[PDB]
C-alpha cells in the first residue's frame, strides 16, 4: 500500500516508517552511527548510506514523513529551525540576489536576514506582509525568495498564502513559509502555492520539550540542492539520529496534541476576552481577529498560542508572570507545558520602549504557549495572577 | 583545585566536569532539553542557560574540556566538523575579504572555499602550505585568515604551524588549524601560534565510529562571536546534547585510544615498509618522511593514518580491499576499528585519472585508519590480500 | 503549590517533575550514571542518593508521577513488568504462603505462579475471580496475597475489585492488581480498596513501542520493602534511568492517548458487532458485555483493546490476519499503531486445541490493539481482510 | 572469517558486531523496541525476535561478545550485576536444595544468600573460600552450587578456581564465579573449570560510570534456561537495549582501560608500600600478597584496586579521605575516575566495631578503585591527604 493514500492521522503514525525488514523491530532502530561500511570497492564505488552528513537510515524516516504530512516530495532534517531557514535560502541565493521578507517574523531570522545576509553581499527588503501588495512592490529583477511566516508574532497576525505565492510566481521568486506555528497539522503552505516550507521542529512538531531541530520540504530537486550543497557545503547543519527519532517519536501524538492544544487555547482566550482587567486578546479564534475569515480559509484549527495585553502596562506584566504558580516562564513553544512570557520585561527589557512599540511589543503585552493540562487549571491560574497583578 | 594544573591523562578525564552538585551524579547529566525556566521576570531579564540553542550544560561541559586540552580560552560545539570549519570562517569573513588556503585539505572544506565563499564575495587562494614561501606569496591586504590541515591527506603531509603563524601574524591574519588528524593528544596547535583550532570531533576526539559533531577552540573573544553570531545568526549548527555527552564519554579514552592507534600504526608501517609488493608508505613515524623532524618537533606521535601505493594500479588496489577479512571498507577514519579505503575506486572513481594524480591520488593510493585490534591480526590480514591482489 | 490538588491532565503533565533547580532545564534530565559521589565522609555515612541501583533522580521523578496518577503513597519502577509483579509477590510471600490468583491472567504471570511460586514453596489457587465467591472459599489461613487483573484476556472479563478488596481484607490478606490494561487514566484500583497496583509500563503508560518496564504503587512502607528487598535482594530489577526518561515522555500523552483510542476502539467495537461474518465481539463498552454495568463504575473508558470471534474458525482467522495491510502482525498492545494477532495461529499453535478451547481461546479469535490512526482507515482495513477470510 | 579465531583485542573490539547488513551501518543500531512485527501467521508461529523480553538484536550482539571474551557458550544480559547472580541461582535452585558460598562477597549477595535464599527453602552454608578444604567439608547431598568471587573484597584475597572447579565436579555441583573485579581481560573462570560466570557490567565491562547491568555467561543449554525460565518467569531482569549498546562502546576500550588502570594501580601501590603512615597494603601485583604466586597463573594482570590501611584508625582514615582534592568519594568501582571509600565511616558506621573486624573491615582501612589519570596526580594527591591525615 501508499501511505500518501491514508488519511491524515494515519499518516502521522505510518508515513515514512515501516517494521525493520531485517528485524521486525517496529520502532525505526537508531542508527547512531558515523560511518557506513561497504561490501566491495564496487559498491562504495556505485553508492558514490555512506556517511551520516550524507544520509542516515532514521533521519531519512522523519524526512519522508514530514514530507508526507506536507504533501511535499522531499524533506531535509536540520541541527536547528534556525539552520532549516539558513540552509534554505543560502542555497538559493547569492551575492547580487534580493529577498523580500515579512518584518514580522521570527527574531532570530530577523538578525540573519538583516546584518549576515547583506554582508554576504545578499540584500533584504522587509514588508508587512499582511498586505501582499508591499510585497509586490519591494520585487525587484534580483528577487530570488519571498519569504513569510504565519501566524506571525507578536500579536498572531497573518499572511494569506495563496494569494502571495501568486504575486510571488508572477515576478519570478520563490516563497518559502515558515509553518512552525501551525505544524502541518493545522496549515499546509504547499498546498497554498508555497514552494518550500521550513519548522523548527523544537516546537510542535516535536511537542516535547526535548529536542532543537529544523526541517525543510520541498521538491526533490531543490531538496537534493540543499543537501548536497546546502548541508553539505555551507552549514554542515545535521540532525543527529538520536535527535531524529526523538522527533519521529514525538510526531506520532501531533494530532491528539494539536487537538488539545487547540482546544484549550479557544477556552482560555475566551475567558480572557470575557475578562475586564484584559484589555486585549490577539487569537485567530477569535471573530474579532482583523483577518478572522482569511484565518477559517487557510487553517484548520486557529492554534495553541495565545497574546494578550493586561491593563496595568510593564509593571502589571511583571506582577502577572510573578504570580503564576502552573504556567513556566520560560521563552519556546508548542511543549506539553503551558509557557508564559512577559517581552517587555524579559526578552526586550533592553530595547528603548519605543522601539518596542514600532515591533508591536507593548509593555502589557504577555505571550502564552498553551499545553495539555486541563484547562479548567490554566484558567484559574491565569485568574489568580491577573487579580494580583492588577 | 584547577583542573588546568593536573598532567593531561588528568584533564582528559575530568576538565571541564563534575559531580553533578544537586544530586551528586558523577556522569555529567544529559540535559536533553530544549526549554529553560526562569524563576521570575528579573531573572529571565537578567540572563538575556536561556536555550540550548545559545548554550546547555551537558555541551558547555565538552566545550570546556576541549578548551583545557587545546591550551585555549574556551570552546564551542556544533553539528559536524564542516559546521566547525564554516561557522568559523563565516564568522570571520565578509563579502571582499580573503583567505589563503592550504590545498591539501579535506573534500568538503575544499567544496565550500571553492564554490560557496566566491558566491558570498569571499575570495580564496590555494597554495601548497609544506612551503610557507607560498603562503606569504598569496596574502592580500584583505587577507583575513590563514587555514591549514596538518598532517594532510592523501600523503600525510604536513605544515610547519609555528612559522605560518609568524608569517600570518606579521601580515595582520589569523591561522585556522583543522587539528581533527592528531587531536589536542598529539598535537597543540594554539601552543604554536595559531589563533583558532578546529575539529571534526566524529574522528579520535569521540572515536566510537557514532557521533558526528564538531568543535572550535580560540579567545573567548571569537567563541563568543562565533556563538552568538555564528551559530545564531548564519549556521545554525547546534550540537545536540546527547552527541555531547557521547563525546564527552569518548574523550576519557583518548589518551590511551591515540597512545594504542600509534603504536599499532607505526607497526603496520614498518611492515608495509619492508614489503616488496608495496612501492611506497606514507606515515610520519618513517624516517623516509620528507618532513619527518618537523613532525618530531611538532607532534607527540606520529598519529594512526597510514597511506601505501600498492603495486600493479588501479587493479591491484581493487583487488586488494576486496580482498581483506578483517579491516572494513569505509571513508571516516579515528574509529575503534581498522578502517580501509581505495580512493581511485572508491571515493574518486569518476574524476578524471590524470585529476586524481595532480590531487597526489595514485591509482594504486590505499588509505588505512589504523584500529584497536591486535597489530598481528591487521598485519596478517593485510599481507593476506596484499599477496592475492599481487 | 501541591500537584496532588490539579486536575487529572494537569498531573500527567506535572506531577512528579520541576525544572531543574540548579539550571533551570525544563525536562527532567537524564541521569544515566550508576555512580553517586559524596562531598565528605559525613555525608556518604548519613546518606547510608548513592546508586542508581537504590534510586536515581530521573526514576524518582516517574516513580512519583505515577504514585500521583494511581493516588498511591509511593512507586518503584522496574525492568520489565514482569519484575513489577514477581518483585512484589516474593517481597511479600515465603515458603508456606499461599497465593490465590485470577486465572483469567497474563501469560507470562501464569508461568511464574504455577511453576515458579511453587518450587519455592509458595502455593497457588487458581480461581475465576468474576465469581468473588471463589475468591473467598480458596482462602487459607496462609494465604498472604489475592491476585487480579481487570479487564483480562482473551475476553475482556471483568473482576470487580471493590468487592474482592472487601473479601481480602475481611480473610487478613493483601490484593494486588494488575492495571497494565487500563492505565489510571481510566481506572484506578487503590481508590476502590486494592492495597498494590503493578502496571506493565511496556504497554500505555509509555505508549511508544519502544520502552520495556514496569512499576508498582503502593503504601510507602510496602514500597520501601520492595525497594531494599525486593529489587536490591531478589531480583536486581532495576529500570535504565533512561528508559525511565522515555516513560516520562511517553506518559505526557496518557490522557490525549487513552481518549483516542477509546474513541477509536467503540468505533471499530460498533462495525465489528453489525459485521454478519463475526460472531462475537467482547469490548466493555458494547452493552451486551457480560459485566457491563459493572464496567461502567470501575472504569471511566472502556478502553482500547477488542477481542472477536471471525466464522470459520482456524483457517479464516489465519487468512484474516494475512490479508489486513495497515494493522501490524504483533503481540504487544498500547503502542500507537494498531496491532492485531490471532492466537490459535500464532501464540498458541502447539496447544492442544481442547486445551485451547478450556483457555478461552476458540480458533477464531482475534486480539486487536486500537491505535491512533483514523479509525475509518482501521475499518476499511478490517473489512478488506474480513471479506476475503470469509 | 570467525571472531573465535583471532587475538583478544581483536575480539574485544569485533566479536559479536558486525555492519548492518540492510544499511551498512558500522555502528550496532539501537533497536530501542518493545514490538516486533511478523510477516504472516505463519512466520508468527515458526519464531514461536518477538519482544525484547525474549531478545533483542542490540543487547544479542554484547551477550555473544561477552562470550566469545570468557570462552563460553552463551550469553545473557541482565539489568544488575545482582540481577545476574540471582538469576543464575534462582534458576538452578529450588526449595530443598543447598549452596556453598564464600563468605567473602559482595554486600548485596551476601543479603541475598543469607536471608532471601533460606526463605525460599534453599540453604547456604558460608565458608573461607580461600581453604578448599572448607568447601569440600561443607558440601552436602542437596548442594546444587558452589559460589565464589576472586579476587574478594576487602583485603583482595584470591580463591583457586581451578582447584574449586575440580571440588565442587567431583561431588557433583557446579561453580559459578563472579568475574567482576577481573574482566575477562584479566582472568578466564570457564578456562580455569568454572561452569557459569557472572558480572556486574556496572563497574570494568562497562568501564564509563553510567550503566547499571549485568551478564551471564556458560553453556547454552544453561543459558536457554536462565533466559527462558529465569528472567522470563522469575526475575524478569531485562537489560535495556541503550543499556546494552552502551556497555558494548565501553567494552571496545576493555584491554587498553584494563592494561592503564592496572599499570596505575601498581605505581600506587607500591607508593603506598614504601609509605611510613601505611600500616598494610592489598594488592595482588605486590609479592607480600599470600596468595602471590596463585595470583600470577591465575590472573594475566592484578587488576586496578587497591585496599590500605593508614595509620591512626578511624578518625586518620576519615581526616584522609576529607582530604583528598582529585580522588572521589563513593562507593562504586571500574569508572574511568579514580574513587575512594572508607568503609568503617561511611558504609559501615553503623555496624559494631568488633562485626566489622570480624568481616576484615578495620577503622583504618580504606579501599581505592584507579582510574585513568596520570598516577603521579593520583599519587600527589593520595600523598597529600596521607600527609594531612597522620
Ligand atoms: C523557535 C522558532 C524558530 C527557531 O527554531 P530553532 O529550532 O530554535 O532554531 C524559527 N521560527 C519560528 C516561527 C520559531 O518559533
Ligand atoms: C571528517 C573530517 C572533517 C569533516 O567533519 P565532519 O564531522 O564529517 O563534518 C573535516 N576535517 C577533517 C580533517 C576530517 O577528517
Ligand atoms: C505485557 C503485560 C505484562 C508483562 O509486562 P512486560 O513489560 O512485558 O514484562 C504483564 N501484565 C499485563 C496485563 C501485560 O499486558
Ligand atoms: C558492584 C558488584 C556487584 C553488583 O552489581 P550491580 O550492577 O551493582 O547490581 C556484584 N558483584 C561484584 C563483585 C560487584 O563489584
Amino acid at each position: 500500500s501508499d501511505c500518501r493514500t491514508y488519511g491524515f492521522n494515519t499518516q502521522i503514525v505510518h508515513a515514512g516508517q515501516q517494521p525493520d525488514p531485517s528485524t521486525g523491530a517496529l520502532s525505526t532502530p537508531i542508527f547512531q552511527t558515523s560511518t557506513f561500511v561497504f561490501d566491495s570497492a564496487e559498491q562504495g564505488a556505485a553508492r558514490f548510506y555512506i556517511y551520516t552528513r550524507l544520509g542516515n537510515p532514521t533521519t531519512d524516516a522523519l524526512e519522508k514523513k514530514l514530507a508526507v504530512l506536507e504533501r511535499g516530495e522531499a524533506g531535509l532534517a536540520t541541527a536547528s529551525g534556525i539552520s532549516a531557514i539558513t540552509t534554505t535560502l543560502l542555497t538559493l541565493c547569492q551575492q547580487g540576489d534580493h529577498i523580500v521578507s515579512a518584518s514580522a517574523i521570527y527574531g532570530c531570522t530577523h538578525a540573519f536576514l538583516s546584518h549576515s545576509m547583506p554582508k554576504f553581499g545578499i540584500n533584504v527588503s522587509f514588508v508587512d506582509a499582511a498586505k501582499p501588495e508591499e510585497i509586490r512592490a519591494a520585487m525587484r529583477p534580483e528577487t530570488k525568495v519571498v519569504y513569510i511566516e504565519t501566524p506571525a508574532n507578536p500579536t498572531l497576525s497573518l499572511v494569506d498564502i495563496e494569494t502571495v505565492a501568486g504575486i510571488a510566481h508572477q515576478q519570478g521568486a520563490l516563497l518559502v513559509v515558515d509553518n512552525t506555528f501551525m505544524s502541518p497539522y493545522c496549515q499546509q503552505p504547499l498546498q497554498l502555492g508555497a514552494d518550500i516550507v521550513v519548522h523548527s521542529v523544537t516546537k510542535y512538531i516535536n511537542g516535547h520539550g526535548d529536542v532543537i531541530g529544523g526541517i525543510i520540504v520541498g521538491k526533490q530537486e531543490f531538496i537534493d540542492q540543499a543537501r548536497f550543497v546546502g548541508l553539505k557545503d555551507i552549514t554542515g547543519g545535521c540532525m543527529s539520529p538520536f535527535n531524529a527519532w526523538l522527533t519521529l517519536r514525538g510526531v506520532k501524538t501531533l494530532g491528539i496534541r494539536m487537538e488539545r492544544h487547540c482546544e484549550n487555547a479557544l477556552k482560555i482566550a475566551r475567558f480572557l476576552e470575557g475578562h475586564p482587567s484584559i484589555t486585549r486578546v490577539y487569537y485567530p479564534g477569535l471573530s474579532s481577529h482583523p483577518q478572522y475569515e482569511l484565518g477559517q480559509r487557510q487553517m484548520s484549527l486557529p492554534g495553541g498560542i495565545i497574546s494578550f495585553e493586561i491593563a496595568g502596562g510593564l509593571e502589571a506584566g511583571r506582577r502577572m508572570i510573578n504570580s503564576v504558580e502552573l504556567c513556566l516562564l520560560a521563552v519556546s513553544l508548542g511543549d506539553t507545558e503551558t509557557l508564559i512570557q512577559h517581552p517587555a520585561s524579559m526578552t526586550h527589557s533592553p530595547v528603548a520602549p519605543e522601539e518596542r512599540l514600532k515591533a508591536g511589543i507593548t509593555d502589557g503585552l504577555i505571550r502564552l504557549s498553551v499545553g495539555l493540562e486541563d484547562p479548567e487549571d490554566i484558567i484559574n491560574d491565569l485568574e489568580h495572577a491577573i487579580r494580583k497583578a492588577t
